[PDB]
């Protein structure tokens, strides 16, 4: 019964501001600097936009920290800056989706300046306080960004509660006053003209009540305890009622700490809630549970069986994003492909056209469509998130793990490789900034670049163009159902997309050799749609493709 609609079919992509272009020479990008470059999205063939926080914030968590939600971050310019960057879009036939986080605010936000002022002020129960428990914090709570959850305050003796910084003091929205200021908030951004909204943590909204601890298992998979909030659907489809269901806009919903098995519901056209999966299952599928910073090996098998249960998951009813990177994950085609200079545009045209063949609402990420890398980050204090500092401080300071080992595995894992500054050319700080960039820039920008792949044909940036060109040519390619040829094979990624009559096959060589693949049952080649890095000619009837190393294609299939 599914319908269509804009925002299944359209492709998306991801702009970090404070690293895609700076154009006042603070080292800091800017709206001007998105604005500035809007043809060059036009020209990739983007739909809509989904930018990371914009508003007024201090800047502990680059953003996710706000200090007023009605004001644009000062670094990223003004109000009109903002409506400027809507009506460019708009001018453009392109949809702006916006970051938008409730979890939590900045401990500067007027309301938690008055919630911690003392238990009477009328913003006391706008965020969790609690009393100590025998000269400790109130339970054995950790948060993500490092020590205890639970931040005391010397003025009242409690402490307030933090998921991620102490700065990110938790709103509670077991208070109804907190859900109307907050949906009054959504209101102000959505008369704008807004599209899409993307809710930052949004499983985290209920708090369990009564605060038990965690037991000793809890702890190493602690996420998954904060969201089990009695009233999170509550919530969620409260504000769907009294504010989502009134504008044309996409919700996409970032179900971190959420297993695969508990997402339908936030997603399920029948239950009004959210209608876009961001799930952590694929992107994360080789990160530690526990130890959040580290990486284990990774196979295909793997990997594909993720994208099957993730597909399943989704069936009828909801719908999934996908993407293999984001400014909160490693670059895909480090992760992902071979970054090496010998295979990493192959492995980038390869992970493009898997991206782009997905029954999901892709998202691009900034930097993705030129084959950006990771980052060689060096030394601990080479980095800048927040988010490492906390796992340095928990792991490495307390001499659990080796210094050398933990930032063997934080150059891997670290939110930081994909917000380096945005490669525009080949010019001093790859035309970033006329100043000093806030994060150092890649050395490889002067391989890597915008301005040498725009208008060479056989670039990553030209074959994600092409790609995303046949994707909206061709109706499978979104809305077909999914269908994996092999889930064990470790080698060869070979899926199709069906949608009736028309069937269309996915086939990507992981390996770094020749591989063979001879179709199964009676599947057969109708016709080439698109390849990378072929050097044999696939004619009607044939069963068998020769696959060079990292060789990538779309085949229309016979009936
Ligand atoms: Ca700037």
């Amino acid at each position: 019964n599914a319908l269509p609609t804009w925002w299944k079919q359209a492709v998306f992509y991801q702009v970090y501001p404070r690293s895609f272009k700076d154009t006042n020479g603070d080292g800091i990008g800017d709206l001007n600097g998105i604005i500035e470059n809007l043809d060059y999205l036009k020209k990739l063939g983007i739909d809509a936009i989904w930018i990371n926080p914009h508003y007024d914030s201090p800047n502990t968590d680059n953003g996710y920290d706000i200090r007023d939600y009605r004001k644009i971050m000062k670094e990223y310019g003004t109000m009109e800056d903002f409506d400027r960057l809507i009506s460019e879009m708009k001018k453009r036939n392109m949809r702006l989706m916006i970051d938008i986080v409730i979890n939590h605010t900045s401990d500067q936000h007027a309301w938690f300046v008055q919630s911690k002022s003392g238990k009477n002020n009328p913003y006391r129960d706008y965020y969790f306080w609690r009393d100590g428990k025998d000269g400790h914090a109130p339970n054995n709570y950790p948060s993500f960004f490092g020590g205890s959850a639970w931040e005391k305050d010397d003025k009242s003796g409690q402490y307030y509660l933090h998921y991620f910084a102490k700065q990110q003091p938790d709103l509670n929205w077991d208070n109804p006053k907190v859900r109307q200021d907050l949906y009054d908030m959504l209101r102000f951004w959505l008369d704008k003209g807004v599209s899409g909204l993307r809710f930052d943590t949004v499983a985290t909204y209920s708090k369990i009540p009564n605060f038990p601890d965690l037991s000793q298992q809890q702890l190493k998979n602690f996420a998954e305890e904060y969201t089990k909030g009695p009233k999170i659907h509550d919530y969620v489809n409260e504000m769907n009622r009294e504010v989502l269901s009134h504008y044309d806009i996409a919700t996409a919903g970032e179900i971190f700490g959420v297993p695969l098995d508990k997402s339908i519901k936030f997603f399920d056209r029948r239950r009004n809630e959210l209608n876009i999966a961001f799930t952590f299952d694929l992107i994360r599928l080789d990160r530690d549970a526990d130890e959040r910073w580290r990486r284990k090996d990774w196979t295909l098998s793997q990997f594909r069986k993720i994208v099957d249960k993730v597909d399943q998951t989704a069936g009828e009813y909801g719908w999934n994003a996908f993407f293999l990177d984001n400014h909160d994950n490693p670059r895909a085609v480090s992760h992902f492909g071979d970054d090496r200079p010998q295979w990493r545009e192959h492995a980038a045209k390869a992970l493009a056209t898997l991206t782009l063949t997905q029954r999901a609402t892709p998202f691009i990420y900034q930097g993705s469509e030129l084959g950006m890398t990771n980052y060689p980050f060096k030394k601990i204090d080479d980095f800048d998130d927040v988010e490492v500092k906390g796992f340095w401080q928990d792991y490495v300071e307390t001499g659990k793990v080796k210094a050398e080992e933990f930032l063997q595995n934080v150059r891997q894992t670290s939110r930081d490789n994909s917000r380096t500054p945005f490669q525009w050319d080949a010019s001093k700080n790859a035309g970033f900034t006329s100043g000093t960039p806030w994060l150092k820039i890649n050395p490889n920008y002067k391989e890597i670049n915008s301005a040498d792949q725009i208008n060479n044909p056989n670039s990553v940036f030209n074959y994600y163009r092409k790609l995303i060109n046949i994707r909206h040519d061709i109706p499978a390619l979104t809305y077909g159902s999914y269908i994996d040829l092999d889930p064990d094979n470790n080698s060869v990624y070979a899926y199709t997309r069906t949608l009736g009559a028309e069937k269309y096959l996915v086939v990507i060589n992981f390996k770094e050799e020749v591989m063979h693949y001879t179709l199964p049952g009676d599947l057969s080649i109708n016709k080439v749609i698109t390849e990378n890095n072929s050097h044999t000619i696939v004619n009607k009837n044939d069963r068998q493709l020769r696959l060079e190393p990292w060789q990538s294609g779309i085949y229309k299939l016979n009936p």
